[PDB]
């Protein structure tokens, strides 16, 4: 039994992208016996892991030889930092087409450039990625033109003001 | 509470298995609910009005099912157990030898039964039996049966031999 994380690539924005502890994006994967699982993806950024609760459950990781603690955490909004506070500011102004940095169970990272659906939820609007990937790719960013997080796939994207 | 059980269906070996709301006993899907949808976080086992699952699953929080919240009675993190509204109910082992069934349930998907031989794997405290098959994250605490239907362990907790 082991949770531990593993970079898979660079956040950044890609301009050809297909359309429909370093600073990075890692996979979330579990060992148990036999078995070997991704459970989820997150991001590292300014030293701080981010990922979403459900992914992690606030377990502690290894990272290479070392070990990350939680630092931050809340079920509700379903977020978990590690080794720090959410680092994560920018929003999505509600037009503006996004990139989703799959990272799929047994596949590399990809861009895929797509338009957010907005969602009525309890709180209020947010933007959701419609697309479809297989379950332990939640917690995979979402990029705004400018390479920065906007939020982790799964949890949806704010909207400005 | 966000997380929820939902019956999946009845656990029972198959003889034409692939080889290699409800309080009613039978398989269930453990669920946590976001604002954009639910998404599985495991799989449990309701016998006898008892909830078996990992304790990894849900972390000891109490869970809704049908129109009840079930809170933990029993539990050890080290064997990744735990047992709610009631203690551990599930005594039957593997004889080390027979083919088993995995009652797979994974996230989005039906559950199916596979029959699979168990790998020995090395534990510190001695040999348990392990199933060697991938599934997808959300699959861990689908019940593994011997021939008559008794769950022998959960799918990652391995199968303590006889």
């Amino acid at each position: 039994v082991d949770m531990y994380i593993e970079r898979a690539g660079d956040i950044t924005w890609e301009k050809d992208a297909e359309v429909t502890t370093t600073d990075g994006v890692y996979r979330v994967m579990t060992r148990r016996l036999l078995g070997s699982t991704q459970v989820g993806v997150g991001v590292m950024q300014e030293g701080v892991f981010h990922t979403m609760w459900h992914v992690t459950k606030g377990s502690a990781l290894r990272s290479g030889e070392g070990r990350l603690d939680p630092y931050w955490g809340d079920v509700k909004q379903d977020l978990v930092s590690y080794s720090g506070p959410w680092k994560l500011d920018a929003c999505w102004d509600g037009h503006s087409e996004v990139q989703l940095l799959a990272v799929p169970p047994g596949e590399r990272a990809r861009n895929i450039q797509t338009l957010p659906g907005i969602f009525k939820t309890k709180d209020g609007d947010i933007g959701a990625v419609a697309l479809d990937y297989p379950a332990g790719t939640s917690g995979s960013p979402i990029l705004d033109k400018s390479g920065r997080v906007i939020g982790l796939y799964g949890n949806g994207v704010v909207i400005c003001n």
